[PDB]
């Protein structure tokens, strides 16, 4: 059984519970006289409860029913103190379902009685998951807060609430709030809860708490996307100089947006979000000018200088494909078999020679090269994870698939040579094709090229892989059915399919029409092939090629906001890649420091604006 | 005659007749005096009527003229209790004028005279059918819940209107309501008309009353695609447990919609049903809520576990086509007919081998799965009805056209075989184009493949099939042409068109450049090709070719919206059919049951929402 239809037999199972017992029923359904009746000639013991394991005041306290529930308190006096007890709802007291109401007379009968404002709501249903609709946290402040209930939220505080506590993932109250998709309304609910704050240095205050993933909520507002409480976490941390007429010299402080940090850099965070919306924290204000000096002072050449010694790699790796060990076909073995084409095989002469010595020094920069691109991809996959890091296509993505998968085949080479073994081509024909193709990875600068590489990137895996698929099913339905009338005929006229691999591939090409129309006219064909042919040049080339560039077509200026943004995104995740990997012999920290001009000892990023 | 001039001809002989005679004139004129004059001396007797065959009344009725009316019924007091009696006008009373006209003081007039409330409008005229603007039905509360008019609604319920009655069609006055395109002033009056239902239990009430068809106005909403009147039907039935916060669990009644009926299922009229607005009923939340749990829960495994049975079965049948019993051609029948490529012919060699019994248990699945497709099918032919089952394109479409000529193909080679008949490779040829575009139906799961399969299933009906028949008004008057200029050259020398079906077939290739241009440079073509030869590459592939692309990457984005809705209401059609085929030894009825959770003996199904 599913989890889903697990809860649907406990939340229906509670609602036969209610009708079995006169007592919770009336506790729906506010029924006063019969409370005042039904607790006077020997009151009912209440350990008889829910089938969630809740008493009759979190019935009466889950239905907006005041006077239900104040003469269930007077009564029994031990049941605010009473948590509901099944395993998805564990710890859900009265108090936590009071708040999510907004029950305000209800919260202060339950405090007066000493209602637990500490108590954790660890139920399984409470926890954050893609089929939970909402994730409010586990205590009665953290549902207080998300309902957006300020009158619930400081009548909590005067009676002992913790802001600085935290749930089962540790998420604080204010790790909470941006989480919320009610995003205008939860900026309001942060000015309100720091001024309850005034404690302080416990723990870096209320703010700069982490997550036990390490989340700070400024870092948690980059990850989600929360552009709006981003600029409400920024207005602590900026400083207005002077305002010129229309100029505003406005000061940011660039403490927590810029890593001096290990490996729990902001904007690795950020590019790196599997959210849809992290990428709009790129151009927030002070964050599109930071990383915008980073990439054109130092991010920029730097990257240019790294793409040309790439050219020149590869350019270095095909002269020494080209030129090759390639003797002279000592053999008489192609007097048999008159159908095979061969010449001359392989050497084991990279020794005797002139002209084999300036190849072999041109071997050695390739296996060389590409020891050093195993060394620096293989210790980043086991930062980010080895399944996030092949999928990103912001944060490298198949262009790490391809740099391994190259350097792989250049080390199998080396591997085909020393060791004679002879299908030398194999590896050769597959690292040339896939390390010209890692060349098209450095056209993440160049705005020239840089959207249209991630068009090439994004039509190859929505929009021709699903052409791919209704390609193959009419490829083999005409293939096979030209290689069965072809079966009968004569292969030395019009041999295009005089094998079953090649009728496929023959179908394959005239799909494409590249190869053309297998036609003689000398001689005939056979009927069937001309009605056949004529079937498929219907759905091959006037339907399905065309209708595919209208797939291309369609779906290209659809994705026009959108592969711009992710560009912009994209040169964001090569700086921060960048500044990871070279020493800082060369990137100075970003932003102007401030021991020397005596304020503080942060590094500061100075922003001038204009008041349109 | 059409039956619309001969309506026309009807509705002005009555303004004939109304000229003729001067007490007709003067009803319609509201003359007080002549009336007072004219009813006096021989008041004139009133079997003297229209050319419909009606009285002054419904003339005077016609137009809002009430104290023309009141004068008449004085007089002649046996009027109200008088039809219209021409063929497409039966029985409609002077009430049925009134009631449309909502003239409130007349229908009081008219019915403290003791006019028929339960009088049929039979006429031909007042049938739904697409050449009449309005359908109301027959009886005059019919008529008085169309126009919107709730006084005259409950002034006939007052006087004997009876709720429960029914049209021709077998219409309620609900099932008309539903028809209408007023749809917001249509679920006020349905409130209206439960109201006036106090009396319970003759047939299963008011709203499950079924029609002729067997729609229950329920039921109608559905085909109808009435989503306002669908949402207003199921407020009825459903139960709203708890509210904790923004959430709402509420729990769907679930047994109108769901099919435990035999072959009246809701759902199956939904996704079936020729309207275009039916398709949004897929999409109201106790539906999407539910096709949702029964295509992921146990619609999508079984229909792709289905999905890899039928590409093992056509992989199992080309292997059984590409070995197939050639022998070696016996004859030296090529050395005459030089222009003959073919060898081996056919063999009845399933007998005497060693790897022709391997491929006669392969030949068997072939012809036992495709009578196992006949018995899918031709039973499913007789339930829908062998028109709208082949042109729904959402319940199967023309992949059962396919399906059907796949299966009838294999069953022909059959007794191509053990008959020993030659041309075996031409239902061959053809089963293997339709066996593998046959696989394309289960792209029906697949959202990367689902939408893209309709739009080649769109793009070859609409845009293709306009595009051919102007391919073949030019590819005959260029292939036709080619012709003549090459009838007089040799045919050695380029002999692209040496018979009239292979210019015919030549220029078709050469329409879309997989031949290339016929040209042979070591002599002299005549002058008149290159002239033809200029003009056609101008017409075929600049202009032709490439304004199918634009026909093809135009109407693309239009049908952007209506690709994708109509993929989801695919899936739909796929989860119903799937559910009537395999047995319940598979699906258990969806939705939680009722007598274990004990309220009633319904089958419920719990939605929780969150109130934004």
């Amino acid at each position: 059984q599913d989890w889903e239809q697990y809860r649907d037999r406990v939340n229906m199972l509670q609602q036969e519970r209610i009708r079995d017992s006169p007592l919770l029923q009336a506790a729906k359904e506010n029924d006063l006289r019969l409370l005042k009746i039904l607790l006077l000639n020997q009151s009912c013991d209440f350990q008889q409860r829910g089938a969630v394991g809740e008493t009759a005041l979190h019935v009466a306290a889950l239905y907006d029913n005041l006077e239900a529930a104040t003469l269930l308190m007077e009564a029994a006096p031990e049941l605010a103190k009473e948590p509901a007890l099944c395993e998805p709802f564990v710890g859900q007291t009265a108090l936590h379902i009071a708040v999510m109401n907004q029950n305000l007379n209800l919260v202060r009968a339950l405090l007066a009685r000493g209602a637990s404002v500490s108590a954790r709501a660890t139920g399984a249903a409470f926890r954050r998951s893609p089929h939970n609709l909402i994730y409010y946290g586990e205590h009665p402040l953290s549902f207080a807060a998300c309902v957006g209930s300020e009158e619930i939220v400081r009548l909590l505080i005067e009676h002992g609430a913790d802001i600085r506590a935290q749930d089962s993932l540790g998420n604080t109250v204010l790790h909470i709030l941006i989480l919320q998709p009610n995003k205008t309304f939860a900026c309001q609910m942060y000015n309100l809860l720091l001024s309850y704050d005034e404690h302080s240095d416990h723990l870096q205050s209320l703010e700069l708490v982490p997550n036990h993933q390490g989340l700070t909520p400024f870092k948690l507002a980059g990850v989600e996307g929360n552009t709006v409480m981003f600029q409400h976490l920024m207005q602590k941390r900026k400083h207005v100089q002077w305002t010129c007429g229309p100029l505003t010299s406005t000061l940011y402080d660039l403490t927590e947006i810029d890593s001096w940090g290990e490996e729990l850099s902001f904007l690795e965070l950020v590019v790196s979000s599997k959210k849809r919306e992290a990428r709009q924290i790129l151009e927030q204000t002070p964050v599109k000018e930071l990383v915008s000096f980073k990439w054109k002072k130092y991010g920029r050449p730097y990257f240019c200088v790294l793409a040309s010694l790439y050219i020149l790699y590869m350019i270095c790796f095909t002269t020494c494909c080209i030129y090759r060990p390639l003797k002279l076909r000592d053999d008489n073995r192609t007097d048999p078999r008159d159908i095979t084409i061969l010449q001359q095989k392989l050497l084991q002469e990279a020794y005797v020679t002139h002209q084999d010595n300036i190849r072999l020094v041109g071997e050695l920069v390739t296996v060389t090269g590409a020891v050093i691109i195993l060394l620096l991809e293989i210790p980043d996959i086991f930062r980010v994870g080895a399944s996030r890091y092949f999928g990103q296509t912001i944060l490298g993505g198949p262009f790490h698939v391809i740099i391994i998968t190259y350097a792989s085949l250049v080390l199998l080479t080396m591997v085909m040579r020393l060791t004679n073994m002879n299908g030398e081509v194999v590896p050769l024909s597959f690292a040339l094709v896939l390390g010209w193709c890692s060349v098209m990875y450095f056209a993440r600068g160049f705005q020239m090229l840089g959207p249209f590489t991630i068009m090439i990137q994004k039509m190859i895996f929505g929009d021709l892989m699903r052409f791919c698929w209704l390609m193959a099913v009419v490829i083999l339905g005409f293939a096979s059915a030209f290689h069965i009338t072809f079966q009968t005929e004569d292969p030395n006229n019009l041999g295009e399919f005089s094998d079953y691999p090649t009728a496929l591939f023959s179908t394959f090409e005239l799909f494409l029409t590249i190869i053309d129309g297998p036609a003689n006219y000398s001689v005939d064909l056979p009927f069937m092939y001309c009605i056949t042919y004529a079937a498929f040049a219907i759905i091959a080339t006037l339907l399905m090629l065309n209708l595919f560039i209208a797939m291309m077509g369609d779906t290209h200026w659809r994705v026009a906001q959108e592969r711009d943004e992710l560009w912009r995104a994209q040169v964001v995740a090569t700086t921060v890649m960048l500044e990871r990997k070279m020493p800082r012999f060369l990137w100075p920290r970003s932003g102007i420091c401030g021991y020397e001009y005596g304020l503080g000892d942060r590094w500061f990023l100075r922003v001038e604006n204009h008041h349109d």
